[PDB]
């Protein structure tokens, strides 16, 4: 029978959520984007438009099936926890429905329960600014956004998953290791990404039969990336001059991995940190 | 010349802040406590009271040297970060200048540059509940509370502090690995710490020349450990039952490491998670 | 088209090498076995009177597609290597062309360049002894057999092999934390062969364009794991009751992450050790 | 009172071991060298000539109490183990109790029972080929002489050793990340010997109370450092440019974290791989 799988995290094309639905799409998944408000309408008014008709395209005869498209802020858990300043927003006030479990539920009424979550989204409003200039609001921000938003993902999506659902999220080794421009508390919010993701794998391991996991993916130069003062550019350059393998990162080398650890052919693993980029983390030095 | 610590963290004499100032005084270093506002009064009339005295002997000829205590919120940067609600609190009403930049410019103001810090404080609301059914406000608690309150001791202290001072923290293997009581995002909030300690190392380090490390203490029954729901001596018959070293795990032990890491001995150590849990750490399972 | 994967160590159906071979049969990679001569034999009786017909059963009536079956012995780099007496012993005067570059001459002359290699053996003279029981000779037996031997293979298999070709070995927890039973120095040579795997990665990703990582296998009740003093059944028991997920982890659950590692679809991943043990390893202690 | 430390690997004053040394002497322990016979005598000329009387002070006027220097190759575990050609080789001719029980034995007879033992010592004959290209022989000697070796030791010092003894060995990097030039199955032998660690701090600790860890330093110019192929010149060079302590990194920084291992201060430390490389390792790329 049919999947279903949520995809949490989509702005554009030029993004690893994009990568992931692509490579989905050649498993035969039905995706479900899930959109961040403020750049929802452009985004329909571009799809609208056949600004990605080339992006969907798997191959000669298949054509990314994209279910639904939603309003989604990980910002917010549930109706009651938007301010008046967001109700108040050229972008929010034309929009509903749009908080974590509005969501779910909107999904769950529409087509039922899924079995697939992927969680591909971050922000921290003081990433130019390092860890040690990071205001407690800032630092806050980025792990509400990157990592708390996990853990509500999960609380909330679990009720409308299948058992031996699967779920991903995506991670960065600035986490392990020093990258002197991922600041704002983003090399913080992703360290406890990772821990919780453990944590996450006992509970829902143990009480539902699901599994969560996490991809450290290499660079790619997307929308966020780009936001960070270039780092993106300088990253993509060391690390197909380093990495093991030189070869162009790509958003569907992320979504080909994902679309497996998503799938029953992984049945066996859970809570762990995937590396995909190049090998390029098992390097000391520059040789 | 005299060297001066600020110690973070001190409720009682039974958690790991005591052991750290103990060891500290072996060396004659001068200590000044940070004492969290609502049990400063307490601690205040235990003291004056002598309920302590046994307890500050160092030895033959030593009695721990306590240059001053000082009430200390790291749930509050600076002055204008306190709500009304604890302005109006009983316990803080009658106390001042306790925000993390009060603390030091009081410091500097009465005893000029120090040269060693010891983060011994964590708190979550939420402890008692697993990562799963954690709120958003109960998570980040845990983190500003537990996690960014290093980075802002970091940022406000090393004005105060001299080159080639050096700086502890302390946390839990729950980071790396899942202990199942460990709740309300304390997991998540040490993971975040660990990586901090790394970021943080690069900073000071590059810049002004100072060390920070953490420390990852095995159980002891300390005023917070107890809070947990018991918890604790699970922990501890289990880590005295299959720990390498089968003897019981004294807060000395964590505080001869912290006096260590806190001296010129360790000139070339820096952004390290340090296991001093009797090798705890080292197991698979149960033999 | 014409995948063909040589999968060195397979003795019967009970490993993990049978579960891969099934697994990549699935994906109709065409499937050499290298097989060690003690072995080799009574695998073939058992094979032609049709011992192994029922565990080729794959799905709905798909039987496996095994290309050929060689004698192995990764003991030995090249013919000049092999000692007098080994042959001329009872079980290898019979054979020949089964040393590591011998096979590789051999699979190259009868099916050109393969494109999947499988290292799943390991042996320990003294893997009934505690580490610091253990002789120079049987440690370094250990390694031999169990470390080099994935050096080995690969230094001769490269030249036989399709640029973006894949590689991987089979690990143990034991290198990373400490397993009493795991002895005779097995602990040593996985710690090593998964420390090889990292700078295999870098010479054979920059030098060929050739990927390798190290799947971590969680207990299944195999031929050698047998051998060992019982161990299995109490490394079993534990699995099952303490993992996250709390099912029998079967040789096909390795298999088909094998066969992911294979194919194109990991293209970016490398250098990795990936566990497949139903999440065991994130655990701390059990509950 | 009457600390005994067998420091197992000086050929020279420009090593770790020289450092090591001089750390502890500052404490007034008591000095055993352990020498590699090819090296023996040129050093103890060298010695009684005063070459090293320059290198012995420390601080203002205190010497080094250097109370034996025996010859000692951690190639053999027992004078049965020595073969006739190095027996009546021309530099081992004139030498006896040079192999591991012998000096164990030795040690014993004329001191009694000694508390802190230091390995500080690593050899590879094809230390200068990639891994890909060592031979199987050239690999296990790795193993042998830098790994196997500390196992050895203990279990012969540990009937020399009282209760609550300490044990440390050195490491480098290169055994978790790829070191190009770091050739020969030395990055093998770092594995295994960093996994080695953890299995000993088991069984010593608990049978005997023993603790055993290991210090990863960071790029030092000793003897050997430049029998590899410069490579010490780019990675020292690396280390003062990159890591978070830019100052040059001493042969007594790693003595004073040696010393305080080996010290009763860390009781509650075992099985470890403590790095002391001014924070390099906490590193991804440069800057
Ligand atoms: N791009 C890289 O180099 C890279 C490397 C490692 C990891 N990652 C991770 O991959 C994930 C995907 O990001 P990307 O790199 O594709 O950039 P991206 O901009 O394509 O993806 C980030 C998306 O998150 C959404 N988002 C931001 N705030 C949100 C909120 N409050 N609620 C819901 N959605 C919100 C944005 O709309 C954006 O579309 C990120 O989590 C990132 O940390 C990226
Ligand atoms: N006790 C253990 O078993 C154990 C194991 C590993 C790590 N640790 C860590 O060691 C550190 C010391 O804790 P402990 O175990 O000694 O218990 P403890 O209760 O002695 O120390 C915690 C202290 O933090 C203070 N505190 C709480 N909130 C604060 C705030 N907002 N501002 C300032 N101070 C605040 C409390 O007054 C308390 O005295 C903790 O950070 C803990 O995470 C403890
Ligand atoms: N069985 C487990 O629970 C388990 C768990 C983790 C890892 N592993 C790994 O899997 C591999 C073994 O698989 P298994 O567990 O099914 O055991 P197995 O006995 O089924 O497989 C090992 C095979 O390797 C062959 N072999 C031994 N020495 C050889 C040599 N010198 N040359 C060629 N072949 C040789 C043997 O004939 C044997 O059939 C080992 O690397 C082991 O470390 C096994
Ligand atoms: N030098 C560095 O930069 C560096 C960095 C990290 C780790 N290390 C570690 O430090 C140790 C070596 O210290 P070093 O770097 O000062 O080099 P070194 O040459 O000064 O010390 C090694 C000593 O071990 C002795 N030795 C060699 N084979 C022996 C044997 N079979 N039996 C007894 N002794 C033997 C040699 O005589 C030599 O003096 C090694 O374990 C090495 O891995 C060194
Ligand atoms: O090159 C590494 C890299 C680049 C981009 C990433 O994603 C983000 C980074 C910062 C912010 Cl605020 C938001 C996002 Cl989606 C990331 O995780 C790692
Ligand atoms: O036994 C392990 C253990 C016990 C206590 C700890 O400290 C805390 C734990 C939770 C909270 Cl809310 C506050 C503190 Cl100080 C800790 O870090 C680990
Ligand atoms: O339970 C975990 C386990 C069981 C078996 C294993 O394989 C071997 C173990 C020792 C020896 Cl000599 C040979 C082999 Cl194939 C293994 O690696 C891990
Ligand atoms: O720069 C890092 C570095 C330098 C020297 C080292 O020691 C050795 C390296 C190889 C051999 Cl054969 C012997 C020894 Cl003592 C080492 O371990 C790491």
């Amino acid at each position: 029978n049919e999947d279903i799988c949520f995809i949490a995290g989509i702005g554009d094309t030029n993004g690893y959520g994009w990568g992931i639905a692509k490579e989905l799409s050649k498993r035969n998944v039905k995706i479900i984007f899930g959109i961040w408000p403020p750049v929802y309408n452009i985004f329909m008014k571009n799809y609208k438009n056949g600004k990605f008709d080339n992006d969907m395209i798997i191959d000669k005869d298949k054509k990314m099936n994209i279910l639904d498209m939603l309003p989604f802020d990980a910002s917010f858990d549930t109706a009651n926890d938007i301010d008046e300043e967001t109700k108040n927003n050229k972008r929010y006030n034309m929009l509903q429905n749009y908080t974590i479990e509005d969501v779910a539920n909107l999904i769950h009424q529409k087509y039922g329960k899924i079995n697939m979550l992927v969680h591909s989204l971050a922000n921290a409003k003081e990433v130019q600014k390092d860890l040690l200039n990071t205001s407690r609001k800032g630092y806050l921000d980025a792990l509400s956004k990157s990592s708390y938003s996990l853990i509500s993902l999960c609380k909330y999506f679990v009720n409308i998953m299948k058992p031996q659902s699967s779920i991903i999220s995506l991670t960065y080794h600035a986490s392990q290791k020093v990258v002197p421009g991922y600041g704002g508390g983003m090399s913080s919010a992703k360290a406890a990404l990772e821990s919780d993701t453990r944590v996450l794998a006992y509970h829902l391991g143990r009480n539902y039969n699901i599994r969560i996991n996490t991809i450290s993916a290499g660079p790619l130069k997307s929308r966020a990336a780009t936001a960070i003062n270039t780092f993106i550019d300088y990253m993509i350059e060391y690390s197909e001059k380093y990495a093991p393998l030189r070869q162009k990162l790509l958003s569907t080398d992320i979504g080909s991995v994902a679309s497996f650890l998503l799938s029953r052919e992984s049945r066996a693993i859970t809570g762990q940190t995937i590396y995909v980029d190049n090998g390029l983390n098992i390097m000391f030095l520059p040789d």
